[PDB]
C-alpha cells in the first residue's frame, strides 16, 4: 500500500527521538524509492545526539542543516515558512515536546519558525513515550492549523509511507 | 503537626530557586526523620547554581541526577514517568518557570518528561515571586490531572512536611 | 506627532530581529530627543547578533545588561517586575517567540521574569515574520493583562514614537 | 531465506563507510528478529562520524564501544580475542582500509587486536569503492586463516542475513 | 537556650565538610533571628563543592568571598585580621585540616592570614572524622592564643547557638 | 539637499567609533533610498566591537567582511585597490587612527592595502575625539591624493548624504 509523493520535493524535520537513529535507513530508502525527489532534512540538536548530520549530507540531495539559529547552512527562507520548493513538511520522527512547541506557537528554533509560517501539507510522525490531559489539549490545539495532520498509525505514528500517502491528499486538496 | 510519609521511595525535583540552597538542610532532616526511606533526587542547572550536587550525593541515599538530556546519571525509567520506586513526586522548590512548563505539557528536560508521565502524586512546592492572570491561568490547567496538587501554605509553599502529609494523602486515596 | 515620554525613567527590551541592528540609532535618537529621560535596556542573546551590548552601555545612561540567569549585571528588582525607576517597558523589537513566551507565562529569562511581574504599562513593538492561528490565540491570551499593548502600526510595531506616546496614554490612565 | 543465528551472543564491528548510517536500523531489525540474541557492537571513529554511538548503546542489549585503546568501555577480553561470550564477528560494513589491516596482521585498534586473536567465524560485510591488483592480493592472504569469510553478495557484501547464516554454517562445521 | 550575637557584624568561615551543605539553612537563619546582625562569609574551594557561593551572596548582607589569594572579592583588611567590621569569626564548620593550619601558624589562604592576625574571639564548629595524638596536640596548641575556642558539643561541634553564646562571653570579658 | 550616487556599486569601510553602531541605520536607509546600488562593506575587529557584522550581511546586498588579513571573507582584488564594482569608497565613521594610518601608507589590514591602491574617489566621514599639529600635519599629507576628500561637515564629517554629493562631484570630475 506504499505510493510515491506527487510533489517534487519535500522537507524532513528529524526531533530527538531514538526513531531518529532510524531516519537515515528511510532517507536512502525514500532516496531509491524515488529518485527525481529533492529531500531537504533539519535536525534538532537532541537528534544529533541519535544520528549523524553528516551521513544525510550524503543521503539527502537537498539541503541538510542543525535546526539552530546559529547553524550556517540554514536557508534564510525559514522566515517566510519555506524549505527550498519543499511542498509538504514530515516531522519524522516527532518528540512530544516538538510537538508541545508548535502546539504553542514556539519560533525557538529555525525549523519552528518555518513550520510556524507554511501553509504547505504537515505530517507529524509521532513518536511520545505517553500522554496526560494537558498533553492532550495541546495535540487537540493543532486542528485550528488547517495544514497539519499526524501520520497514519503502525499506536506511534513514525511511518513515512504512511505520511507520504497523507501529503499527497492533502496536496490535492489543496489545488481543487 | 509533622507525620512521615508512608511509601518506601519518594522523587524531590530542585528547581532554580535561592530556596534550592536550604534543600540539603530538608533532605538531610527528612534523612534523620524517617531513616528507611530511599529518597531520589534530581536537579535543574538552575537549581545547581545554588547548591552542590555533589552533597545532595552525601545526604539522600537514592539515586541523584542533574536534570538535562546529556547528563550520564539520567536514570531511563524518566521515559515510563518514574523515578527507582518512587511512589510521590515533590518539586521542593518550585519556580513559576517549572509550573508554567509542566502546565504547558513541556518534556524539555527528563525530570519534565517523567513529570508529565507520572500517574503517582505530584506535589508542587511553590516560591513564585509573584503573579499575573495569564500565569494563574496556567496553575488552573494543572487541575486537569488528577494526581497533582500545591503544597499547605507557610502565600509560600515551601514546606516539605505539608507536602508529605499531601502525599501520604494522595496516595491512599488511590488505592481505595 | 513624535511626543515625549512623561516619566523619568523607562525600559527598553531588545530581542533577535534583524531591526535590533537599528535600535542604537533609535536610542540615541531618544537620548538627544530627550535628554533628562533615564534609559534602561536589557538586551536577549540572540539580539546581541544583531547589535553590540557595548554600543548600548554608551548610548544609553541607565542600566544595561543581557537578559540571561547568569549575566551579574542583572539587577535583583527584576524578581519584583522592575528596571531600576523605569516608568513603562518598551519590547522593541518584539519577535514572534518573545511575545509568545510572554503569552504563556514564562520567566525563562530575567526580563520576562520582569515582564511578568510588572504592573507598569508593556509596550510591544512586534516584529513577526508571519502568523498563524494557534499565534493569533496566544496574542489574544495577552488581552488578560490591563497593563499590555501592542504599538501603533507603520502592517508591523517597530515604531518607538508611537510606542512612547501609547506609554505616557497608559500612564496617565492609571492615575485619574 | 532469512535464518536466525544458532549462537546465544555476537559481536558487530562497526566501519567508517556511509552505510554505518544503516547499521542502527539493522541493529533494530536483529534485535526485534532475534530478541534473545546478545548483540555486542564496536565502532570505528570513522564510523563514528556517520553514526551515534549514543543511540547503539540503546538499540543494542550487548556492549558497546569505540574502537579505540583511550575508551574506557573497551572490555580486557578483546586481548584474548573475545567481545563478552560472541560466538561470531560481523564486520558490517567493512571498508577496504579495516580489511587490508586485517590482511596485514595490524592490530593497532582494540577490535583489530580482537579480530587477530579470534578463533570465532568473522565474517565480512565489505563495502569497497573500488580495487586493484595489490587490494585483491591482500584480500587472497586472509585465506590463511580458516574462520574468515566474506559475506554472500547482493557486487557488495552490505549483507547482515547472508551474514547470519555464513555464520551459522562456520559455526555448525567448528564442531563436528 | 539560644541567644543573640551581642555585637553588630560577624564573620563565618566555612570549610570543606558536607556540613558546609547545611550553612546557607544557618546564615538564613540567623539573617531572620537577627535582621540587623551583618554578616560576612567566607568559602574554601573544598567548601564550594559542598556549597554555592552564589546563594551565600543572597543569604548574607556582609560581604561574601571565596577564601583563596587569587580571588577578586577578598578584602584586603585580611592582612590586618579584620573582616569589615566583624567582632568575631566563626570556623563553621571546620575540618581537621583547617584546625592543623591554624594550629601551625599557617597563612596560605587570606581567611588563614585573617584568623592568624585577629585578636577578636574566635570559634571553632569543629567537624572531625576523627582524631590520633598529633592532632590532639596540634588542637592543644592553639590555648597558646587567648581569643581561641572550641564550640559547645552537641562529639562534634557543629553548633552555631553554642558558638554565638561562647563569642558573646569572650567578647564582654574582653570589655571587663 | 538629499541625492542619490550616480554609480552602480560602492564600499563602505567601518572604523571603531562609536558612531559604527548607528551605521546599519544608515546602510538600511541607503539600500530603501536606493535599492539598484549593490553596496559593499568591510568592518575593523575595533567596529566590530560597536556593531554585529552578522546584521550587515542581512542589511548590505554586497560582500560584508571583516577587515582582517585572516578572514577567509576578504576578496583577493582588496591586492590591486577594488572591492567588486565599487565606484567609491567611503570610510564611514573613520577614526583618528584609520586616518593616520590612510596619511602613512599603512597597508596593515586588507582594507588599508585596498585604500592605498584605489584610484576611486575616497570620502573620510571623520569622528575624532580631538586633534594637535602633528594630526593636522598628516591630514594635510592626504592632499597629495587627488582621489582623498573629507565629506562635508554637520564640526563632525558623520555626513553619509554628504559622502554620496562628494562621491557623484569627484566621479563626473574623473570624466570629462
Ligand atoms: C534515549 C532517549 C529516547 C527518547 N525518546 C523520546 C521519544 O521517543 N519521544 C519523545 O517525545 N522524547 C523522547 N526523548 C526525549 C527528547 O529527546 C527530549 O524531549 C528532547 O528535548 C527533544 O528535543 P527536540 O529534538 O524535540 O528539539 P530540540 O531543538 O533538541 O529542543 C531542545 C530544547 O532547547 C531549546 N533551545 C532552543 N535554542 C537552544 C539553544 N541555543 N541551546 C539550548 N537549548 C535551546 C528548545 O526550544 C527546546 O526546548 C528521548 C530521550 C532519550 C535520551
Ligand atoms: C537569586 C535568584 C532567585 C530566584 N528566585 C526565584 C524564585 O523564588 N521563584 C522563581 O520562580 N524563580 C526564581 N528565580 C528565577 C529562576 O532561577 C529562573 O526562572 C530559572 O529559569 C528557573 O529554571 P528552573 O530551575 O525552573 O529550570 P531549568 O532547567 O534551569 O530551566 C532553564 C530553561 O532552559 C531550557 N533548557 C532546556 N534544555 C536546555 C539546555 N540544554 N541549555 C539551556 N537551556 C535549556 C529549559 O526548558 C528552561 O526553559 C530566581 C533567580 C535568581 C537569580
Ligand atoms: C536574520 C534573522 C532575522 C530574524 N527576524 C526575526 C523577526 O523579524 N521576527 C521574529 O519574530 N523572529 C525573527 N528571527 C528569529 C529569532 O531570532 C528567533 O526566534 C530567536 O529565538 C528569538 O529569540 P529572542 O531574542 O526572542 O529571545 P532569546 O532569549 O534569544 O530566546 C532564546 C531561547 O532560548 C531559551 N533559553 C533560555 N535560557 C537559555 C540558555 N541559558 N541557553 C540557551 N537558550 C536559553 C529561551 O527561553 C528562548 O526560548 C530572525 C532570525 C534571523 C537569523
Ligand atoms: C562519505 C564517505 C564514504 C566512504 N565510503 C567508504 C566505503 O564505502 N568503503 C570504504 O572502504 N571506505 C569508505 N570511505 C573511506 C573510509 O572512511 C576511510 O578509509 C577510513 O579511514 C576508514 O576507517 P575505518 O572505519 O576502517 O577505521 P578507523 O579506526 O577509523 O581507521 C583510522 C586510521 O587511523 C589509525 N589510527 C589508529 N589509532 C589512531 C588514533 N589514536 N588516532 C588517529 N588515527 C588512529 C588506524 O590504524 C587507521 O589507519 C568513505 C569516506 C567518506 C568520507
Ligand atoms: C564527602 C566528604 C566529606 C568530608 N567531611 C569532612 C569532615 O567532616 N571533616 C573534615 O575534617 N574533613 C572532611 N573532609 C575532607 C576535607 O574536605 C579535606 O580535608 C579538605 O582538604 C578540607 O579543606 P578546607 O576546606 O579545610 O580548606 P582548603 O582551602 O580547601 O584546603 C585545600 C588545601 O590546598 C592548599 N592550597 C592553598 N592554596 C591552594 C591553591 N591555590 N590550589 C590548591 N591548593 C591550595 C591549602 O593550604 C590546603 O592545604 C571531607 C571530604 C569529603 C569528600
Ligand atoms: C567607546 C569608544 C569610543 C571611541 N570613539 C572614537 C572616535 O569617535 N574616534 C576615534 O578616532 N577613536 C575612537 N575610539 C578609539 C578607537 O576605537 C581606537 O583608536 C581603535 O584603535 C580604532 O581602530 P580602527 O577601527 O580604526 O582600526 P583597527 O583595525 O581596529 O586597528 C587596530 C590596530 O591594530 C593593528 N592590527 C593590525 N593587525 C592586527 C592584528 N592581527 N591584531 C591586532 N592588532 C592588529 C592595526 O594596524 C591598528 O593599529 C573610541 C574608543 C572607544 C572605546
Amino acid at each position: 500500500n506504499v505510493e510515491k509523493f506527487e510533489g517534487a520535493e519535500l522537507h524532513v524535520h528529524v526531533t530527538g527521538s531514538i526513531s531518529a537513529a532510524l531516519v537515515p535507513w528511510w532517507i536512502h530508502w525514500l532516496r531509491e524509492f524515488q529518485p527525481e525527489l529533492v529531500v531537504n532534512v533539519s535536525v534538532t540538536p537532541a537528534a544529533s545526539r541519535f544520528l549523524a548530520v553528516r551521513a544525510l549530507r550524503h543521503l539527502a540531495n537537498g539541503k541538510v542543516w542543525v535546526d539552530s539559529w546559529d547553524d550556517p547552512d540554514v536557508p534564510p527562507e525559514v522566515n517566510s515558512g519555506k524549505s527550498g520548493a519543499s511542498e509538504c513538511f514530515l516531522v519524522f520522527p516527532a518528540t512530544l515536546d516538538t510537538v508541545m512547541r508548535l502546539a504553542q506557537g514556539r519560533a525557538d528554533s529555525p525549523a519552528l519558525m518555518m513550520l510556524q509560517l507554511t501553509d504547505a501539507p504537515l505530517v507529524i510522525a509521532d513518536t511520545f513515550p505517553g500522554s496526560n490531559e494537558i498533553v492532550e489539549n495541546n495535540v487537540q490545539t493543532l486542528k485550528l492549523r488547517p495544514n497539519v495532520e499526524f501520520a497514519p498509525r503502525v499506536e506511534v505514528g513514525f511511518n513515512l509511507p504512511g505520511a507520504l500517502a497523507a501529503a499527497n491528499r492533502m496536496r490535492k486538496e489543496g489545488r481543487s
